[PDB]
């Protein structure tokens, strides 16, 4: 069985406890359909969501058995220094895939050149990017809006401390002005930041576009605004010498063409009524 590694990241992967009898609660979408779930260890737990639906579709069309587990260190994966040395090694899911603890990463893993040098990405199953969350009525054109480009205590914007977004802004010389402002207001978690916008304590939250659209679709007082920026995509991760490489991509392309990927978006991200 293929060792699948994933991570808790709503709405792509939800993680909940099993019921008293060890099974996963039978639930259904507002649409009325049965929610597909799988046991993922990390203690057996219940995993479901956009990427789980995708894994199932792949497992079925490619005919392969699998077992899912949650990444041990709870990280997506970046190259960090080990034991106070200059030697660096991948942590998170990147690290588990390279070490053999996993044979495939199924999660919203952002595609980028640094990672592509060590592993192989399938064709993107969904595009990725950042957007801005604000309270309904607030007007912001995007990352180039005046109130973002020229910071002041009058309009507070931020992201999550030590997150991929925070690290990205910190490394861009061109964003130094925005970063100096953000570092003063960054939050401990995305949940707290989102709540701060609802409570009018944070005026704008910069974060993953799918996550923010998910939030806006359920909370009437919140909306995303401006054009998506710093784009890329999410892909399935596998070692370079993987035998499922071409087959995973061919399947993803077919799912794009037949409307399946859009169906997943409608189900897990774009909710009807807020
Ligand atoms: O490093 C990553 O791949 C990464 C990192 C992140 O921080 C991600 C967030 Cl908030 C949301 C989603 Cl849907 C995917 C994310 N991926």
């Amino acid at each position: 069985r293929l060792k699948i590694v994933t991570i808790h990241q709503e709405p792509f992967v939800y993680v909940k406890p099993t019921m008293s009898d060890g099974t996963c609660k039978e639930e259904f979408t507002v649409n009325g359909d049965p929610v597909k779930k799988v046991i993922c260890t990390g203690v057996p737990q219940c995993c479901y969501g956009f990427c789980i639906d995708l894994l199932i579709k792949l497992a079925r069309t490619m005919n392969f058995t699998y077992e899912v587990h949650l990444v041990a260190d709870g990280k997506f994966g970046t190259q960090e220094r080990v034991n106070n040395s200059n030697k660096k090694e991948w942590n998170g899911m990147m690290g588990e895939l390279l070490s053999g603890q996993a044979d495939m990463i199924v999660a919203p893993l952002t595609i980028n050149n640094e990672r592509a040098q060590y592993i192989e990405f399938s064709k993107p199953f969904k595009y990725q990017g950042l957007t801005i969350l604000v309270k309904k009525g607030t007007r912001i054109t995007g990352i180039n809006d005046p109130r973002l480009r020229n910071p002041s205590d009058k309009f507070i914007y931020a992201t999550v401390k030590q997150s991929s977004v925070d690290i990205y802004f910190r490394r861009q010389v061109e964003l130094s002005t925005m970063y100096r402002h953000m570092e003063k207001h960054n939050y401990e978690s995305a949940a707290e930041a989102i709540q701060a916008v609802r409570d009018n304590k944070l005026h704008a939250f910069i974060w993953d576009s799918a996550v923010l659209e998910f939030e806006a679709s359920q909370k009437c007082d919140l909306v995303t605004t401006g054009e998506l920026f710093f784009r890329s995509g999410f892909g399935i991760g596998m070692r370079k010498d993987s035998p499922w490489k071409q087959n995973v991509s061919l399947s993803i392309l077919k799912s794009h063409e037949n409307g399946f990927m859009e169906d997943l978006d409608k189900t897990w991200v774009r909710y009807q009524e807020c």
